């Protein structure tokens, strides 16, 4: 866009190259997406127009949809830096607690806000968490895959990461509730907390079993209709359920019993984003600053 002096590549995002670009007329610095290739489809179009309206302080702002010459470019509130690299870079001595709970508060209140309005993200993971200098985190591509559906891999050829989907997903259910979101972030939780992945699956069926040899097999007591899952087999192995107390230490009672409600199978027993701010873990919540050396 002639509008725009591409100042810098951010990176390779899910569905093209996201550059890090200032605005000429305004001056402001914005994050500028590429998107994918027959003419844009007038759905794709109609459903991110609905974004722009989508606002709050925990999502990163849609802040303009450029369709020019048969190209889709989206334009985004800039921030510098994502959860993915923050927790790189706190590896040794790991994201303060008080820090980790500011965030999963803030980002279960972008959850509610989204949701309330029936939008869903469908693919939150470390890279699209973004947070600046003032302690704030926001979720960024809202609502872009139901505009776009998620691929396999992006036009880099980069496999798209298994690590945060839900297990309906997995499954082959068609129609995606609210829930997935929250099954991502509980497993970004619990991410934050061990400093290590939980299911680091490479594949669909090893993302799947990871996911059963810790929180055991699913079966028809704790998830009623799994067994007639599109992508369910009577063959699945039978694993037992790990105790949380194993799973993430030095969690306290108060964040376990959050993140078992975050991570329970069926999707209509998984806590909501509303309902998940209301819990005692969350008594003690502050907004720390982090330490951000850009
Ligand atoms: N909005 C924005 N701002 C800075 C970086 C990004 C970003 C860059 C990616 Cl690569 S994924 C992703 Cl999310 N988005």
């Amino acid at each position: 866009m002639e509008n725009f002096q591409k100042v810098e590549k951010i990176g390779e995002g899910t569905y093209g190259v996201v550059y890090k670009a200032r605005n000429k007329l305004t001056g402001e610095v914005v994050a500028l997406k590429k998107i994918r290739t027959e003419g844009v489809p007038s759905t794709a179009i109609r459903e991110i127009s609905l974004l722009k309206e989508l606002n709050h302080p925990n999502i990163v702002k849609l802040l303009d949809v450029i369709h020019t010459e048969n190209k889709l470019y989206l334009v985004f509130e800039f921030l510098h830096q994502d959860l993915k690299k923050f927790m790189d870079a706190s590896a040794l001595t790991g994201i303060p607690l008080p820090l980790i709970k500011s965030y999963l508060f803030q980002l279960l209140q972008g959850l509610a806000f989204c949701h309330s309005h029936r939008v869903l993200h469908r693919d939150l993971k470390p890279q699209n968490l973004l947070i600046n200098t003032e302690g704030a985190i926001k979720l960024a591509d809202f609502g872009l895959a139901r505009a776009f559906g998620v691929p396999v891999r992006t036009y880099t050829h980069e496999v798209v990461t298994l690590w945060y989907r839900a297990p309906e997903i997995l499954l082959g259910c068609k129609y995606y509730s609210t829930a997935v979101d929250i099954w991502s972030l509980g497993c970004i939780f619990a991410e934050m907390v061990t400093r290590r992945a939980l299911f680091p699956g490479d594949s669909e069926i090893d993302q799947l079993f990871r996911i059963f040899r810790t929180l055991g097999t699913p079966d028809e007591v704790v998830w009623p209709g799994v067994t007639s899952m599109p992508d369910y087999k009577p063959s699945f192995p039978k694993w037992a359920r790990q105790d949380f107390s194993k799973v993430v230490p030095p969690l306290d009672e108060d964040g376990r019993s959050l993140l078992s409600q975050m991570l329970h199978y069926d999707p209509n027993k998984r806590i909501s984003a509303k309902a998940a701010l209301a819990h005692p873990f969350f008594q003690d919540v502050t907004k720390p600053v982090p330490h951000l050396r850009l």
